[PDB]
């Protein structure tokens, strides 16, 4: 029997696990419920805080995931395998988890708050991926999870209407926020230190919550990975919204006979459907085909976001705040298997130059003709132009960073040109355990499991070097985390990882070797993307 | 009078002059008449041969330049002085030279026709770089330069009237041609080894003769220098030419104040006037501040040209035709100190970046506002995007791309890709005698004075390596005469210098150092203008 594992809260009791790790103990919570099961009646609309109970709550395993998508595109595929739900699916999964250092700390330590990514239509935070157990464990930190809605469950958006409103999900991840600040003391944590980190679409809702007042109050610092909320694949407006959620209702039958008719009647009509049922429709809603585009999204709506993304990042104030962004070296490569011509896992994967033209059509989708001959014209190496290795990698980059590098230098820019002091990395290191083929170099997502320190699981096959890259990658996350600054401060024998600022663009390279400053995030391209394509689109 | 100064072509008798090279003798033929004087109720016509004389006309001296405007912006300096007329202005100036070695060869020699450059408004051939002398004697061939009327006398055009038909500039040069079919045998020269070559505005004629079916009977190799026919410059549409007419009409008091009617009369006023009075007008017909734009040159009128140059390029046949094209490191910063604000010939021109974006609108005049957009955009250093040194570097190389290296390319691929043989090269060596400042590089025009072996002129401070050098490309372009291949007959030892193909893109670097073969003539920069940018102004 251990004190430590049971806390009192301010619903209830709870009842934790102790948890191994090759250097020691730690405490977890895993399945505290922090809000009312949003099922029936409650599908769609906003998160209510959870009542509070009587008796003990287990929370000695992870809860259940929230309903989504299964990937099936490469059944037994280790590499697709790993993002997959590994807990049973339900709309009753409003549940986070929270790690603590054993024994307890007597003072209060910084929190990570950790939103998993997935594209707004999938993810949770029990994947084997996101185990909280060695950061906590070696730098001594508190790690908070939670699940939010995800797909049309947390994203369907009928603006205007109360009940479906949209952004849900984001609204899940705010209350898990007030749940922090409200409880976080009773596991050893400082409500005054909370550095919120995500990847992917867990990266564009940390910049969302940056962008909203009523959220800004709840953290202090920022980690954005591989993504960004001014990326073209994190929002939708008002009227597309409505058509997306408009064409759902019709493909599952709703509204039975005439259209009408009520918001009312068509949300009523879609809560009598079976869960599973408008996951299964859950993609007939794109407009075109495309790749890195997803059906539903955050919404514009004028109440949680008062503008587009785009247009409160320039019209904002960011002093006094920190923010840690980067990307790793090949964004674009995961996402072409999901729909670009000639592109196979497994094949080279050696396309034509008539499937490079019909990629960027699919890879930039809703281009005018003339946008995408100039989306060709950066791209094309015209002393090799049909090389079919290099119209590979090209292509790569155009997914790369039309969507993820080039919104992000944008926003970077932007952040410290008004006020934050912005660090920036490229993640250049390709984990020996990558069942991905090798011409897809360092794809999306495969930089988290350094930076929850997988490698130190003795079961995994890493080697040592990565286990070194891992602790390394571990204490500068947790330094931005205590101090707003990934330098370790009592320490000036270690390469500097100066800021970056809007002028001189510098970053580093996380990789087996030492750190390398460089400059320039994707410079020469992304002045296309950022600058130039704009007004290409406003000819017509 | 030795036995050889004497010479009998079809028109008349000739006296000749004997030259002195530091390593022998050379007969010269300088001023033989060719052509009617264009006087009178002949301004503005096409050429009529010359009558046959009496007697001995005397040959020992260069005739009369033709008239043309006088480069006053910086008086007294070398680097313009160089450029300007070395005799009396008139209009009686349609005269070529023969040089032939001493003694007189026993077997039909080859044969170099020199048209010289100067945006088709000035130029002579009896300037001291076009001394053929020392080529003719190192090669053992027959140089053959003439006069054309240069501006408004070769160059104005009414078209669809007979009274000022245009291009009988080109004209001159063709009537020059055809003296030479009729007469270089006197000279111990062969009608049927006759190779081309001009430079700027004479390497743009070059071209235009090789789409001009009359005149491609004429030549068989041709040499284009830091020109092209379808470059910007180069020519007009018959709207334009007449407007430019008209206009200059108007400055000087014609139509008769004031009626104006037919073009007869308006003709009929231009020939009244002075020759002085049309030159001190000929900017003033411009219709904009430009750079490396010049008044009156050719217009495609259906009769010489049948049709625009790039038309005739992409629908020819050049099957059986060798053809020898390349450029200067540095083509376009000898257009900046006359138009582009910021630039002065006696400071470092380091302009900011509000002069850059100035000076695009005058190197690239008529383009919409995006399209200059999109040449701000490829040609920035988004790193260093106020780098006065860059800018200032950037800006030469727009003019340089937009004017002469990407028409030239653009040219190249076609002849190659439509059977003629094609080799290039880049000419990268600065003159130890160059007056003009460190940061011109290797400017427009400066690679004709190695070319004809001026460095061989004892009197010259010319350096020893760059005699050598001089002889060097005097052996290339005196083998491409010979055989049309312009490595060295049966010469293994020697590296080689490939062909030019549109899908290798071979090149060769003219330099002290040996050859080095490289591939890509900008092949990035000129996709933009070559592909995307017409498509970028064709959606206006
Ligand atoms: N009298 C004037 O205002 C005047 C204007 C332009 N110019 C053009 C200079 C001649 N030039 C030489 C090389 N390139 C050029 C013209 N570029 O536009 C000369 C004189
Ligand atoms: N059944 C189908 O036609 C289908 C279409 C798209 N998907 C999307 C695959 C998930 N995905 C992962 C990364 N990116 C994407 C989607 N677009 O890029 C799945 C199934
Ligand atoms: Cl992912
Ligand atoms: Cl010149």
């Amino acid at each position: 029997e251990d004190a430590e594992l049971l806390v009192t809260v301010r619903g209830g009791r709870l009842r934790g696990i102790r948890l191994k790790t090759p250097g020691g103990p730690v405490s977890a919570f895993l399945g505290i419920p922090f809000a009312e099961p949003p099922m029936g009646p409650r599908r769609f609309l906003p998160p209510e805080p959870k009542q509070p109970w009587s008796g003990v709550v287990d929370a000695t395993t992870f809860q259940s995931v929230c309903y989504q998508y299964v990937d099936t595109l490469y059944p037994g595929f280790e590499g697709t395998e790993m993002w997959n739900p590994n807990r049973e699916l339900s709309e009753d999964c409003l549940y986070l988890n929270v790690w603590t250092p054993y024994p307890r700390p007597t003072s209060p330590t910084p929190v990570l708050v950790w939103i998993y990514g997935g594209g707004f239509y999938s993810g949770a935070s029990s994947l084997d991926v996101y185990d909280g157990r060695f950061l906590v464990q070696a730098e001594r930190t508190v790690l908070v999870s939670m699940n939010y809605r995800v797909g049309a469950f947390g994203f369907l958006a009928l603006p205007g209407s109360r009940e479906a409103p949209g952004n849900v999900g984001l609204l899940d991840q705010r209350l898990a926020l007030q749940w922090v600040q409200e409880n976080v003391a009773a596991f050893g944590g400082d409500p005054t230190s909370v550095t919120l980190f995500g990847e992917s679409a867990g990266a564009a809702s940390v910049g969302m919550h940056l962008l909203s007042p009523p959220s800004r109050g709840l953290f202090h610092r920022a980690v954005l990975q591989s993504g960004a909320p001014n990326g073209p694949w994190a929002t939708v407006g008002m009227g597309e919204a409505r058509r997306r959620a408009t064409q759902l209702a019709h493909l599952v039958g709703c509204p039975p006979g005439g259209t009408g008719g009520n918001d009312t009647e068509l949300v009523a009509c879609l809560r009598t459907r079976p869960a599973q049922v408008l996951v299964n429709h859950e993609w007939h809603v794109l407009p075109q085909e495309s790749v890195f585009r997803f059906s539903f999204v955050p919404v514009v709506d004028g109440d949680f976001l008062s503008d587009t993304p785009e247009a409160l990042i320039n019209a904002g104030d960011f002093h006094g705040l920190q923010v840690l962004v980067g990307v790793v070296k090949d964004e674009g490569s995961y996402f072409l298997v999901y729909g670009a011509p000639g592109f196979s896992k497994d094949n080279e994967s050696l396309i034509s130059r008539a499937e490079f033209l019909a990629g960027v059509r699919v890879g930039v989708p809703q281009v005018s003709d003339l946008a995408a001959e100039a989306v060709v014209l950066h791209y094309t190496d015209w002393l090799h132009p049909e090389d079919p290795a290099r119209l590979r990698e090209a292509l790569s980059d155009v997914v790369g960073d039309h969507n993820v590098v080039c919104p992000v230098a944008q926003l970077a820019g932007r952040l410290a040109a008004q006020g934050a002091r912005v660090y920036a990395y490229v993640f250049e290191h390709r984990a020996s355990t990558l069942s991905w083929p090798l011409w897809m170099g360092v794809p999306h997502g495969y930089e988290i499991e350094f930076i929850f320190g997988i490698p130190l699981d003795p079961s995994r096959n890493y080697t040592a070097e990565e286990k070194i890259f891992a602790q390394r990658l571990m204490r500068y996350w947790a330094n931005f985390a205590r101090t707003g600054d990934p330098n370790e401060p009592r320490d000036p024998k270690a390469p500097q990882w100066p800021p970056y600022t809007a002028g001189a663009q510098q970053y580093v390279s996380l990789d087996l070797r030492p750190l390398e400053v460089r400059r320039g995030l994707r410079a020469q391209a992304c002045a296309f993307w950022n600058r130039f394509l704009p007004k290409l689109l406003s000819a017509t």
